[PDB]
C-alpha cells in the first residue's frame, strides 16, 4: 500500500509506488482541501460550478484529483475508487495528479491526501 | 481459426465457428470503423469520450468491440487478445458484439473485421 | 514475443526484440490512445478524417501505428496482424513508429501498447 | 534513442522515453528557432542579452533549451551534452523544457528539435 500528498501545484503529478499490473484490483482513498486559484478550496472532486477550460481530465472537475497509470490518458480519481479495476491494457505506475489547466498549475495551493492499495482478487 | 465480420447494428451478436475449451490460448485482432449513433466513427476500442449509458459491457467504452463465451459475461476484446486464456469455468462458442446499450442497436452502422485463432499451448 | 510501448512524441520510433528472418509469420496486437496534435486522441489506426500531410507512412492514417523492418520502408500496423507473412525479402529488427510527419511530433502525445509475437510455420 | 521536438510554449516540457540510470553516459544535440515572446527567434542557448526575470533555470539565458531528470532541479542543456554524466544521486525519465518564467509560456513560439542517446559505458 501507498500513502502521500498530492500538492494541487504539481503540474508532472506525484508517482507512487504503487505499479499497476494486470488483473489487480484497487482501492484509494483521497481527502483533503485544495484549490486551482481562487482562495475558496474545493474536496477530492473538485468545483462542480467551474467551466472546463481545457483541463487534462475532461470527464471530471476543476480541482478533482486524477491520476495516469503508466502512460495512459488521465482517469478521474474523485474521493477514491472501490476495488476497481482498470480497463484492458493499461498498467504501470499510478501517477496521482490535480485535475487543471496545463499551464495554469503555478496559481494552485492545497493538496490532497490519498492512500492506495491492492485488493484481494 | 475464424475470420468474419461483425455488424454494428447486430444486437445479438456474431457467433463464430470458434469453440473455446478449457485451457485454450486464442488470439484475437480487430479492425475497421463503426459507429453507435454519431455521424463519426470510432475503431474496436470504441469512443473514450462518452459516458456509459448501460451498455452490454461496462468494462469497455461505447463502441468497442467485446464478446461472451458460451453464455459469460461480455468480455472486453477491444482492439483484440495476445496469447489469452478465458478466467475459471468458462467455455462455449465466441460470440462477437458491438458494445451499446441493449435496444438501441438499430441506428448503428460500420462493421469490425476480426480474426480469431486457437495458440499453442 | 516482445512487449512494450510507443510514444507518439518519438521520431524515432521504438526499436523492437523481434527479427523478422524470411518465411517467419508473426501476430501483432496493438492498443491505447494518443494525438499527433488535436485534443482528442485516436486509437492505432488513427485518424481516417485527417489529410495526408508527409507522413512517413502514405498507407495509413496519420496518427496509426506503422513499423520498419530492417531498412524496410514504413509499413502499416494499425490495431495489429495476424498470422502475417511480409513482402518477399523484407527482414530485419522490427521498429514501431507513431504516423505523423516528420519534424511536427512536438505536440504529440499518448502511447500504443504493442505485443508481437512468432507463430508456427 | 529519442529524437523530437520541444514546444516553447510548454510549461510542462516534453517528457522523453529516455530514463537516465546511474552510470549512463547521454548525447543530446539540439537545434531549431524558438521564441520566449517577440517576434525574432533565438537558438537553443537561448538570448544572452536577456535579464533574467525569474527563470526556471538561473544558470541558462531566457529561451535557452534545459532539463530535468527525474526530479532533479534544472539541467542547462543548450546546444547539446556530449558523451555526459549525470550528477550523482539524479536518476529517472529525460524532460525538455524550454526556459522561460513560470506562467509566462503562453506567448512563446517555435521548436527546437532533439536527438538523444546513450552512449557506451
Ligand atoms: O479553468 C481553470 C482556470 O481557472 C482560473 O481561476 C478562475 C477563477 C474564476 C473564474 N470565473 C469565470 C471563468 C470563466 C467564465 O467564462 C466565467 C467566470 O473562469 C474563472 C477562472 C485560474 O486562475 C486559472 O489558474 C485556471 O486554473
Ligand atoms: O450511449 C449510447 C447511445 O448513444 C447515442 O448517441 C449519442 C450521441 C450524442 C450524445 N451526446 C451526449 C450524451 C450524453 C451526455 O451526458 C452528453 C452528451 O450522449 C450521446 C449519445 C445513440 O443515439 C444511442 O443509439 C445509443 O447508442
Ligand atoms: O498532418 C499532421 C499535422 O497535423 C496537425 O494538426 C492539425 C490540426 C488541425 C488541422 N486542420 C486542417 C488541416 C489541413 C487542412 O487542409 C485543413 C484543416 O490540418 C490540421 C492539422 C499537427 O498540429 C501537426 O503537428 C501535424 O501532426
Ligand atoms: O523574461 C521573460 C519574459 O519576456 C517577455 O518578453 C520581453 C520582451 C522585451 C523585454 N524588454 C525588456 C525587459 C526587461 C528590461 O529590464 C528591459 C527591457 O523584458 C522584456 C521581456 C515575455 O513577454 C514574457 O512572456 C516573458 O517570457
Ligand atoms: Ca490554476
Ligand atoms: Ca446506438
Ligand atoms: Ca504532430
Ligand atoms: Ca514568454
Amino acid at each position: 500500500a501507498w500513502k502521500g500528498e498530492v500538492l494541487a501545484n504539481n503540474e508532472a503529478g506525484q508517482v507512487t509506488s504503487i505499479i499497476y499490473n494486470p488483473g489487480d484490483v484497487i482501492t484509494i482513498v483521497a481527502a483533503g482541501w485544495a484549490s486551482y486559484g481562487p482562495t475558496q478550496k474545493w474536496g477530492p472532486q473538485g468545483d462542480r460550478e467551474h467551466p472546463d477550460q481545457g483541463l487534462i481530465c475532461h470527464d471530471a472537475f476543476c480541482g478533482a484529483l486524477v491520476m495516469k497509470i503508466g502512460n495512459s490518458g488521465t482517469i478521474p480519481v474523485n474521493t477514491g475508487l472501490f476495488r476497481w479495476v482498470a480497463p484492458n491494457n493499461v498498467q504501470g505506475a499510478i501517477t496521482l495528479i490535480y485535475n487543471d489547466v496545463p499551464g495554469t498549475y503555478g496559481n494552485n495551493s492545497g493538496s490532497f491526501s490519498v492512500n492506495i492499495g491492492k485488493d484481494q482478487s
